[PDB]
């Protein structure tokens, strides 16, 4: 409940020095940061539960990876970032999440991976002066992610994401953003590309499409395969 | 399911079936002062919300039913809550109770401000107004309620304008221009709640209590307990009346 | 006619220290000054011509009560504002004068509280840096009036719209409405944000005068209204 | 105190339809425009005194000419600009007025044609969503008042800015400077782009009495500019 | 050699000597106009610029030394060579000779426009003025001169505002409500030009000829030739006067 | 100098139908087009010279390919871009140029492929009502671009651009630029990819560093050889 502490204090994360890992999964769900910890990881632990928001440290292919619940939306995830970042050291952050098409040739269950996150947010607006800031994702592990997907064989587009702060939003304009190729929205990746540029870090978002503007049914036995194939994508970007 | 494209009256970031939620809600941020609040005030309480954590409860006060939900932080988390609340659930009357950040010489920690009004940097009213001012503000007979109910307990009651922040970490806040224009405090939520209460005609209000100062007075843990009995009494009161 | 003197100087205010009392009216219209003047002031002396902008000095129950014209606009009430707070030590300012209502269940002759104002002026954009700024009345004001309207039986208390153009081609006032903004007048905001930056009180009561969708009475109507309106904000101003 | 009717039906301005001249002159200050019309006109009758903006029809040379007050800033000179133009037909309308210099060329007494207008107030965004309208005085008049001012031996062209703020914490005056501008004051901007928009002829003749560095006159120094600015505005007007 | 950060009076763009280019200067869009200018008006005229092919020529005028430089398409282009040359070159007479689109229906094919002043799209001046309205203007008396050079040929010359746009091609350009207030004619670089000679205090002004009309006549190559060379007549007797 | 011809009239190109290739490289100078198309292509021929903004057409690897002047800034590129797509029908669109870098770490001569461009023009902003597009590069000319310069063991850094409308700016700001990611300016990367987007056509900037705004003396041998490597790696970009 303090506000002007400063980031490398914390205050929203109850982690002593140490636990949280240099390479952290960011889902937006606390209760996904807990089935991705108890699914994918070896001897994970319970790093936080401050307001409920729950992260976990444990190991993946003998590197140490935690997991860590963000909120919805901009101001959400811009406090924890800035905190793994500023009070915890973390370097390399991949988001883990779902996002609503708005191209025809994107199905749902595709993954995309975000090259760029337009937004409007007015985040950037107020520290540029009201020029225009790209967020935009780390190439090494966007061309990573890539590689692993090929790997895979997976359905994998890779292009600009719009970073909405509406989620109900009387006036998207979704035919102007589409136009202008923006694939998929979501909530989250424009603060998230920004703030690890601005700390030196490394961020991506692996994204799985979970709706669509025009479309389609799906089970649970399918989301639940889709999601495991984006969490082992995130998992191998992360510790390569 | 993680759907995008249903609207609002299908809600689906609350799981609760129709008529579970109360008319009238209190809105924390935290999931777990939700729980707080509900087990500690309410009577025959019932958890109706799990997804996602974001614990919502129903119970009563005083006879009356009264429901208790986590909002999240920020604009965007708590407009997906009140939309929902409102277009899927009927909710008409919806009271913030939380925390804030005293920017002004004469606000003192535990001070409870009532928010008259909300100043912002979001961008969202900007886009809805294509460009102009809008001032969210708060419902007067609310606001009045609770001015009175803390009058009746003796409390003091700072009324004014508080700063709705995007950015919880700002490099550029100009925290000095905001507090010479009044602005009492700063917290992340209120200026969304009082625009949606207006667009869809429902009574809204912030109860917030000082828990940080930008200039300075630490506290007890007792302290802070009975400050925050004392904001949620006031938010139950003003709810019921 | 300076231009580079500062608020202290009183540059388009003739009077001298000690004028103006505390306590001031802002009516917009300099002859609805003078008409509040002699009508409920007992002692009514003109301290200000200066372009027509008159502006008095009397007593009501026994308190000092100033009545001062402001113009039309945010620019025009911002200069007098400045003025009687920086050069005469005004602490309490009530707009009263008239507003288009655009709410169906707002009618003419209501008397609205305006608890904020919304705006389409770029003063405080360049003052907040782009930033939403929220123009608020004082609360204790507002509730003392709200009391006195509920004494007297009359009363509305939400947001007004502030308008730079009287006359405008895109008002869009099925968006104001719908986010709850009752009435449209010019003023308010800058009197807000002018009295919150100088730690001062202020308060618009407003009465409506005309409607968006009625298009709207007697002249014996409107005044008696407007005495109502008067007695509200004399009655803010001395509690 | 209607809000919600045209222009065209005047609701500021009391005059019924004949008794405003195609021609006007524009002082901020209606006892300025009483004295104009009393001191250059023949003939002058008062044809408004709603909120005591005080307006004067008469000759000048066997031409009819008014002279019509506008309160002080943007809002207040648009309602007045909008009634004379949609309301009585007017073509031609010359603000005279004064203005404050900011640079260090320009004079005290000096007098300013002002070829466009500068801003800060929020009224052209909004109409060109967020794009840059510059407002700019009509040609012909603005060289005819140039010859007029060199036939009898005087006269500045330039920009000016108008601003909504007379007070401004931020003026920022070093960077307008800077780039032209060649004083302050309040109107020009709205009048230029009214007057464009419905196909009339304006300008602006401004006399500096102020200056940001010299922060400066006699009485009869000031009046004898003065009529020098008048005799070029009527002058303007009927050629 | 391509450099970013050299000042601007280096004038890495221009590749001529010290005293190659005239305090007075035309400026045509095309370098290739240029070139023409200089050979047909020009007495002596000598090429001092080839760099990225943006031809500039200096030559003489009825005993006067005039220059006549390309400046290519958009406000930064022209930005580029007119800071260069204004602060490497010491040139402070600048006329903007070319093209623009119609948007008045009484504003003809061929008409040549004096611009007063320039609207504009382009974001720079709101980036220089904090966002507040900058209205770039003419020179009054180079504007003046060449109305009166034009009586003296018994030309039309239409004098007002013409619109700087940075997109040719614009999906929503919106003329309608820019001819409502009275904009002439569509050009790409008159609101720099005025911008920057103002703020160096040199002199300014653009005289363009109507070569389309958003509503609209087809004209002759000899047509369009000699109305080319009475737009340059202006110019170059508004330059030495 | 007809202005309301539409685009795909393309009134600054003097080309007959087909002369353009669908695979065109997007210098700056018309010069630097002519030194192109003589030094790199076959049977080279000239179909433009429209305000002396020279454009050809030849052969590489047997491919058809063009090189196309775009005059300086957002405006300039913005015309032949609109022409090319909408009138020729090109539709891989190489910009091959320099830029003044900013970031320490980043030397004269190093080459960077611009993932995206941030920007001070205005045009986005009044295409998407005030809020924030990120103009973003074709991912696989993109990554087809690193692989060949890691073929040629180049010095590649890819990264964030900023487009400027201002050359000579009083007021840059770069240091915030550059603590948010931005490795270099140049003036016209932001206009390309968002026109590129619009119509679904493929874009990437390849750019020299040829000026640092910390910092490096070369000499013309230098500035050629690595003139030639660049284009050698838009060529390779273009034809896989
Ligand atoms: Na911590
Ligand atoms: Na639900
Ligand atoms: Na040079
Ligand atoms: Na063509």
């Amino acid at each position: 409940n303090l506000y002007f502490q400063g980031a490398m204090m914390s205050v929203h994360i109850g982690a002593k020095a140490g636990e949280i890992a240099e390479r952290i999964l960011l889902p937006g769900d606390p209760l996904r940061a807990k089935y991705i910890a108890e699914t994918f990881l070896e001897g994970a632990v319970c790093y936080n539960e401050v307001r409920g928001m729950l992260g976990f440290t444990g190991t993946y292919k003998g590197e140490r990876i935690s997991v860590q619940g963000t909120g919805m939306g901009v101001p959400s995830i811009s406090i924890y970032v800035n905190e793994l970042i500023q009070s915890y050291g973390v370097k390399t952050l991949i988001r883990v999440g779902t996002c609503g098409a708005i191209q025809p040739d994107v199905r749902v269950r595709d993954v995309i991976l975000a090259m760029s996150a337009s937004t409007d947010s007015n985040m950037n607006r107020l520290i540029f002066r009201g020029r225009d800031y790209a967020p935009t994702a780390d190439f090494h592990l966007l061309r990573t992610a890539y590689e692993v997907g090929v790997e895979k064989g997976l359905a994998l587009k890779v292009g600009n994401v719009f970073t909405a702060d509406m989620f109900y939003n009387d006036e998207p304009n979704w035919e102007t953003w589409a136009r202008y190729g923006v694939l998929a929205v979501e909530m989250e990746t424009a603060a998230l590309y920004t703030l690890a540029a601005k700390f030196g870090c490394r961020a991506l978002s692996v994204l799985t499409v979970s709706d669509h503007i025009l479309t389609e049914e799906t089970t649970a036995e399918e989301r639940q395969m889709t999601f495991n194939e984006m969490i082992e994508v995130a998992l191998e970007a992360a510790i390569r």
